[PDB]
């Protein structure tokens, strides 16, 4: 649909870039103001640095998703310099979050509320026949109120029938990463749901990267032996044994993001 025609294209002038909340090496975040009065987060690209095609196919999609858990997309401006602008949150980050003064005092309590949070927002998304294909700490967001939204689905993909397989020459983190996704490059809404089992020790420990002292040859090395990682320190057991199901060997014994979502309201409500 023509940016004339488009919904979502607004003038870079109903824009004010007030604050850099970081920068890389396709662009910049920052802070800023709609027409005056509406915080925003703002995505820059990088002119060169990559596709404007490519850029955009992330806010395309999220024209498609949209929910209260997952970070909404505002609008864009589809000429140069191009942006992506979304809703903004206030604390960031939750794996910087959770290592401030602030959620280094939160309770397990609300951390598993947070985590239910998480499931509930890819129960949605595996209904909508989507992967994420990127769930970690980093790329979940935390609002003033203390509640968590998904962000980040540039890697992000609709699947026709059952899988999506990446293509010869695609990385992706080692540690978060379900074994077949590595292996066979074959992701499904399953694998999503291996990442949201480290994301849950990446939540109890408060922001500590998974498989402590190991490296990523260490750590696959013992994921074939059957072994999965040790017991986080502070860790309930009713909650390391959940993280242990979205560890299943076989794909399809892994659970549904709807299922963890209930179980982890229940263990929420009971303490
Ligand atoms: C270095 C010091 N540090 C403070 C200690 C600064 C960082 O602290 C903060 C504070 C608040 C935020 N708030 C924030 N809200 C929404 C989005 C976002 N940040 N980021 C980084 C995106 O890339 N967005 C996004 C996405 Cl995920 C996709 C497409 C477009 C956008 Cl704007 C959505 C982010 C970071």
């Amino acid at each position: 649909k023509p940016w004339w025609e488009d919904e979502w294209e607004v003038p870079r002038e109903t824009l004010k870039l007030v604050e850099r909340l970081g920068a890389g090496q396709f662009g910049e975040v920052w802070m800023g103001y709609y027409n005056g009065h509406t915080k925003v987060a703002v995505k820059s690209l990088k002119q060169g640095s990559m596709s404007p095609d490519a850029f955009l196919a992330e806010a395309n999609l999220m024209k498609q998703l949209q929910h209260q858990r997952l970070v909404r997309l505002y609008a864009v401006v589809t000429q140069e310099p191009i942006y992506i602008i979304t809703e903004y949150m206030e604390n960031g980050s939750l794996v910087d979050f959770l290592k401030t003064p602030s959620g280094i005092k939160l309770t397990i309590n609300k951390l598993l509320d947070m985590a239910a949070q998480i499931a509930e927002g890819m129960a949605f998304i595996e209904e909508r026949n989507y992967i994420h294909r990127d769930l970690r700490a980093a790329n979940i967001l935390v609002s003033d109120t203390l509640s968590c939204k998904i962000a980040d689905f540039g890697l992000a993909r609709l699947i026709e029938d059952n899988e999506y397989t990446a293509r010869e020459g695609a990385k992706f983190p080692i540690k978060w990463t379900a074994p077949e996704a590595i292996n066979y490059g074959t992701f499904t809404i399953k694998s999503d749901v291996w990442s949201f089992g480290i994301l849950l020790t990446e939540i109890v420990t408060h922001g500590r990267i998974p498989y402590p002292g190991m490296t990523n040859p260490e750590v696959i090395q013992n994921l074939e032996r059957g072994y999965r990682m040790v017991r986080p320190d502070n860790c309930p057991e009713e909650l390391y044994q959940l993280m242990r199901l979205c560890w299943k060997e076989r794909p399809e014994d892994r659970p549904t993001f709807d299922y963890l979502r209930s179980v982890l309201e229940d263990f929420f409500t009971a303490t």
